[PDB]
C-alpha cells in the first residue's frame, strides 16, 4: 500500500523545463541541435555541473565554466557560436519561464490531504545569480505544501546516484514498495524502480496523473476546484503589539510587500481569515491578520467605553506608529467592515485604501438617536438584545461549541431567526442543542474558535454593540466629509441582514467607490466564498492599493 | 518652574512653513503679493480653511473652496490668474518641501530627556491626498518624540481660540505658569501668553532656542552630538515563530520595505541592536531583530548539537519560509556575523545581501582539527574555556550584573584579559566584585540584559562554542566555494580578538567585497559607536541591498 509520493521539481512541479526552453533557445540562435546539453554534460560525474548539483560550486562560479564546454563543444562540432552567445542570458530566461505545474501540485495537494507523507527530490544548485530572488519566491510557494524537500546542492549527491534515493527512502521512513516517485528523466527513475518503488515517467501531465490516479486509487484528476490554502496556527508568524498600558493587540503576519491590515467580524478571530491570508501574501502583500480588541489573544478590557468606535480606531492608529508603519491597507468584514470605514473617515492619512465586506458606509443620523434609528429598522432589532450586559454574555458562554456551530452556517443551512431575537428572548432559543457541522467549518475549525473565546469570553465582543450614543456623537463630527481615498465595498447575496440594497447610497459619500459582488454568499464571506473573496481582494490590492 | 514644552509643526518643527513657499509661489507666478494668504483666510472663522482645520471637510473637498477663493480675489484685484493655475499643485509643492527642523526636534528631545512633558499642537487637516503619505511618514516620524500630538483637525477647535489652550494645559495636567510655548505666528502665542505662558515667537530657529535655553536653564544650543534613538522593550512589536516542535524563535519588528535581519553576538540579545532598529526602519527597511537561539525571548534547548552552525541556518531558513519572506538581508555581530557569512555561503537564494560587524569570513582550514587551529592562534585560546559543559556557565551565571558589566565596556575601561583566561581558570578572575558602570551603558540597560539572562542563563549561548567539530565537516563541503552575492565587511580598530587585520584575506573569497572601518571601537560595536554603524549601515544597504 502507497504512503508516501516523491516529485522532481523541474519538468515535473515546475514547467516547461529548463531543457525544454533550451531546445528552443538552440534553434533560435540556429546552433547544432544538442550543443547545449553535450556542454551541459560534459565530463559526466566528473564534469562542472555535477560540482554544481553537488553544492561544490556556485551558479554563478559555473557560468563561465558552461561558456569553455559550449566553445570546446562548437570547436569540435566545427561551427562557430553566435557573436551575442551568453551561458548568463539564456540560463536566466529558461530559469525565469518555470512556472508552477498547477496540475501536478494540485495532486500532490490532495495526496497529502489523504494522508500521504509528500516530497521534493531535486537537481538543484546554488544560486548566487543577481535575479535568484525570482527562484527563491517559486521554491518558496511550493516547499510549504510537502513534508520535505530534497536538494541536490544541499545533500552533496546528485540523481541518477543510488545514495541519494537511499537518503530519500531513509527521510521517508517509508519501505520502497510504499513509495510512488514521478520524475521526467527516465535514467532518474531506474534507481527508484530498482529499490521497488513505483515509477512515473512525466512526459504530459495528464498521463502521469492517470498514472497516479489508476496507483494510489485517489481522484486527482476531474476533481471538483479546492478551496484556497489555510493556515495552521502553529506554523504562522504571531505578533504582539501593547497599544496602551492595558492594551496588546495580537496578530498573525504573513509576506512582503505593502501593509494589508485584516479586521474581523463579531463573534469572530484572525482565523476567520484563514483563506485569505496564504493568498494575499502569493499575491505580494504584508498580510496583519488581527484578533481585534476583545478577542482572542488581544487584551479584552471588562469596560464598555474602551470599545467605542473613536478608542478602537485611536488605537489601531497606535498600531501602526508602534510597527512603524506609516499606512496600511485596511480590510474589514461586519463590525471590522464599520471600523475600516471610520479609518478612512477620521485618518485617512494612515489608511492606504478601503475595503469593506458585507458592512456598507453607514453615515450617522443626526435627526435620530441610535435606539430611533433600530425603533425605524427593525431588522436590526436584534442588536436589542446585545444592550444589556450578561445577558447575551450567558446565552453565548454556555456552550461554546454550540455558539460556533449555530452561528457558522451558509445562508441556505441558518437555524437562527434575527427577526425574532427579542421576542424569542435569545439567539439560540429555537435552535438544536447538538446543531450539524456546517459545510463551510470542519470540527477542528470549530474548537479554534471554542479555545480562543474560553480565555475572554464575549464581554469585550458584545461591549462594540454597547458604544451606540458615543459611536453616533463621533460620527456626527464627520458628515461634512466624503470618503476620497481609494474604496471597495462588497456586497453579498444572501446575507440577510446586511442585504446588498443596503449598500446603494454608498456612492453619495464615496464618488469613486468600487465594488465587489458575490453570489449565493451569506453573511460569513471569507469561509462561504473564499475563492471569489481572494479574487476580488487581490484585483482591486493590485489595481487601486500597489 | 518650567515643567511642559509645547511647540507647533508648521515654521516650527518643520521647515520651510507653507506660507514661506507660498510667498515664493506667488512672486513666481507674478501675482499681487498677499493673494494666496487672503484667498486661504477667506471669511476667517467661517471660512472654508476653519472648516478644514476643524476636521469638517478633507484637504481634497477643500481645494475646489480655495480655488474659488483665490478667483474671488483676483477678480476684486483686477488680475488675472495664470493659465496653468491649481491649488492641488502648488499645495502638493509646499507639503512636500516641509522637512524636519533638525536643531528644533533635537531641543524638544533634550527637554524630554531633562524630565519636561513635551507636545506637538497644530493646526491641520485631515489629508485624502493620493501623495498624502510622504506627511504621513513625517508626522510618524516627528510624533514617537512627543508625550502628545493634538490636531487642529482631530479636536474640531483651531489656535487661535482660546478653548484649544484650555484643552492643552488639561491634556498636559500642568498649570499655564509650567509650560514654554513656541510657535512662529505671533497671534497664535497672545491665548497661551493670557493664561500665563511662557511663550517664544519662533522667527529663526537658533534666536528660539536661544530664549528656550534661557528660560529653562538647559543647554539646547551647542550641545555634544546625541546618540541615535534606542529603544523601549515595552513600545515594540514582538513577533514568535516556531521553526520546530520545540523551538521558537523571538524579534522585534519595526518599520516596512525590504526586510534586514539582525543577528545578535555572544552573549547578547535582540536589545543589542536597539540604536540600529529606529534608524534602519526610518531608513526605509523593515527591521527584525532576533533573539538568536538560546537568547531572550527564543527557545534554549539543552543539547549542543542544536547549537551547530547547520542546525541554526536550517532555522534561520524555517524562520524566513514561515514569515512568507523569499529573502532578508542578513546583518550580524560577533557570533551572529559568523552566522550570517554561512548564510551567504549555503543559502545565497535567501540571502538578499550579507553585512559583518568584526567576524571575518572565516573558512575551514581541511589539514587542521579546529583544536590544532586554536593551539596555532593562541588570541582564540579562552574559547577552550568555554567547551567543558557547566564550568563558564558558573562563573557567568552567579552574578548576573557584574558579568553584563565586566563585559560591555569600551577597549580602553577593559577589566578582562581574554590572553591569561585559560591560565587563570576564569574570564573574571582578576576583575572586580563591583565593577563600575561603562560609557556605553546604563544601569537601566546592564538590568535588561540581566533579566534577559535570568530565563536560560549562558547553557544554551555558551553551546555555540561547543560545535567545532560539526561546524569544520560542515564548512568544508563550501571551500570550493565563493561568496558573490553583495557583501560588507565591517572592522572595528580597538577589538583586541577581533581585529581588522583578521579580515585581510577575505577578498579571495569574496571578490566583490565592500568595507566599512570604525576608529576607537571596541567589540561591542552598536553601542559603542551607533552613529558610526549607522551611517554605515545604511548607505551600504541604499546602495547594494535595495
Ligand atoms: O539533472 C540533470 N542532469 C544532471 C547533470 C548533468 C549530468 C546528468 C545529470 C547528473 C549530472 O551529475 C551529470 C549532473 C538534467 C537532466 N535532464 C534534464 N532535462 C531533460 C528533460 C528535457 O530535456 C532533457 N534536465 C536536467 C536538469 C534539471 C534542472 C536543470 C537541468
Ligand atoms: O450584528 C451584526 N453586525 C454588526 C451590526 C450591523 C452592522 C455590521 C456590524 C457592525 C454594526 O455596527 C453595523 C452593527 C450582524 C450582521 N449581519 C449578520 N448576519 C446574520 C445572517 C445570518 O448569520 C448572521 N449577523 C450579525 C451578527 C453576527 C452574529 C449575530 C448577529
Ligand atoms: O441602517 C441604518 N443605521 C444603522 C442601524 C440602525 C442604528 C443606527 C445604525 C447602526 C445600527 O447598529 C443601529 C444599525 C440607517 C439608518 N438611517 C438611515 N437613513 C436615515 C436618513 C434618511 O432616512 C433614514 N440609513 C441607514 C442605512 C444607511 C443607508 C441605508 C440604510
Ligand atoms: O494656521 C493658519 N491659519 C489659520 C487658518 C486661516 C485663518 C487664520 C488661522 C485660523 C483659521 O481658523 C482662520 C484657519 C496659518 C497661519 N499662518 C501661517 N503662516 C504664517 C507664517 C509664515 O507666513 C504666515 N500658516 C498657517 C497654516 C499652518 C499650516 C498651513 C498654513
Ligand atoms: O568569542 C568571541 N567571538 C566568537 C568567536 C570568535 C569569532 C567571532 C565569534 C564567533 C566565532 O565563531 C568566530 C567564535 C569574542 C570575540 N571577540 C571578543 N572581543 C573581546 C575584546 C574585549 O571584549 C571582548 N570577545 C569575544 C567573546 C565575547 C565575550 C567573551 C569573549
Ligand atoms: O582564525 C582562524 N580560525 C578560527 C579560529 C581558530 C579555530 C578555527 C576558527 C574558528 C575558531 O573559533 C577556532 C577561531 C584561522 C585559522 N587558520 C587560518 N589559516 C590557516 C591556513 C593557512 O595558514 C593557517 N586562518 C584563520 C583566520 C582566517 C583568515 C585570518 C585568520
Amino acid at each position: 500500500t502507497l504512503r508516501a509520493a516523491v516529485f522532481d521539481l523541474d519538468g515535473v512541479l515546475a514547467l516547461p523545463a529548463v531543457f525544454g526552453v533550451l531546445g528552443r533557445t538552440e534553434e533560435a540562435l540556429a546552433l547544432p541541435r544538442g550543443l547545449l546539453n553535450d556542454a551541459f554534460q560534459k565530463g559526466g560525474p566528473e564534469g562542472a555541473t555535477t560540482r554544481l548539483m553537488k553544492g561544490e560550486i556556485t551558479l554563478s562560479q559555473w557560468i563561465p565554466l558552461m561558456e569553455e564546454n559550449c566553445r570546446k563543444c562548437s570547436e569540435t562540432a566545427k561551427v562557430c557560436l553566435p557573436k551575442n552567445f551568453s551561458i548568463k542570458e539564456i540560463f536566466d530566461k529558461a530559469i525565469s519561464a518555470r512556472k508552477i505545474n498547477r496540475p501536478m501540485l494540485q495532486a500532490a495537494l490532495m495526496l497529502r490531504k489523504k494522508g500521504f507523507t509528500t516530497a521534493i527530490l531535486t537537481n538543484t544548485w546554488l544560486d548566487d545569480r543577481a535575479e535568484r530572488d525570482g527562484l527563491a519566491q517559486l521554491m518558496c510557494e511550493l516547499k510549504m505544501h510537502f513534508d520535505f524537500l530534497i536538494e541536490s546542492c544541499q545533500v552533496g549527491m546528485v540523481k541518477p546516484e543510488p545514495q541519494i534515493y537511499k537518503f530519500l527512502l531513509d527521510t521517508l521512513k517509508a519501505s520502497p514498495s510504499e513509495v510512488v516517485f514521478l520524475d521526467d528523466i527516465g535514467a532518474n527513475l531506474k534507481p527508484a524502480r530498482d529499490l521497488g518503488m513505483v515509477t512515473i515517467l512525466v512526459q504530459d501531465t495528464d498521463t502521469a496523473l492517470k498514472e497516479l490516479e489508476k496507483v494510489t486509487g485517489i481522484q486527482l484528476l476531474n476533481t471538483p476546484a479546492p478551496l484556497p490554502t489555510s493556515c495552521n496556527p502553529s506554523d504562522m508568524s504571531h505578533g504582539y503589539v501593547t497599544v496602551k498600558p492595558r492594551v496588546r493587540l495580537h496578530f498573525v503576519e504573513l509576506g512582503s510587500g505593502p501593509a494589508v491590515c485584516l479586521c474581523h467580524g463579531f463573534p469572530e478571530s484572525w482565523y476567520s481569515w484563514r483563506y485569505q491570508i496564504p493568498a494575499l501574501a502569493q499575491a505580494g502583500y504584508r498580510v496583519l491578520a488581527m484578533d481585534m480588541k476583545g478577542y482572542g489573544e488581544s487584551s479584552a478590557p471588562p469596560e464598555i467605553e474602551e470599545y467605542c468606535m473613536e478608542v478602537l480606531c485611536k488605537e489601531m492608529v497606535t498600531f501602526l506608529d508602534k510597527l512603524g508603519l506609516s499606512q496600511a491597507v485596511f480590510i474589514g468584514h461586519d463590525w471590522g467592515g464599520m471600523l475600516v470605514w471610520y479609518m478612512a473617515l477620521f485618518y485617512p492619512e494612515r489608511v492606504r485604501a478601503v475595503a469593506s465586506l458585507n458592512t456598507p458606509f453607514i453615515p450617522a443620523n443626526p435627526n435620530m438617536s441610535p435606539l430611533e434609528s433600530i425603533k425605524a429598522n427593525p431588522v436590526f432589532d436584534y442588536q436589542l438584545y446585545f444592550q444589556e450586559p450578561g445577558v447575551a454574555e450567558a446565552e453565548l458562554e454556555q456552550n461554546l461549541s454550540r455558539t460556533f456551530k449555530s452561528l457558522f452556517r451558509a445562508s441556505d443551512e441558518s437555524v437562527l431567526s434575527m427577526h425574532k431575537v427579542c421576542e424569542a428572548g435569545g439567539l439560540f432559543v429555537n435552535s438544536p442543542e447538538e446543531p450539524s457541522l456546517s459545510r463551510m467549518v470542519t470540527e477542528e475549525e470549530i474548537q479554534f474558535y471554542v479555545q480562543q473565546f474560553k480565555k475572554s469570553g464575549f464581554r469585550g465582543p458584545l461591549n462594540w454593540y454597547r458604544n451606540m450614543e458615543r459611536n453616533w456623537k463621533w460620527a456626527c463630527k464627520s458628515l461634512g466629509r466624503k470618503i476620497l481615498i481609494p474604496a471597495l465595498m462588497v456586497t453579498a447575496e444572501k446575507d440577510f441582514v446586511l442585504v446588498p440594497q443596503m449598500s446603494q447610497h454608498m456612492e453619495d459619500w464615496i464618488p469613486h467607490l468600487k465594488r465587489g459582488h458575490i453570489e449565493d454568499c451569506g453573511h460569513w464571506t471569507q469561509m462561504d466564498k473564499p475563492t471569489e473573496v481572494n479574487q476580488i481582494l487581490i484585483k482591486w490590492l493590485d489595481s487601486d492599493a500597489r
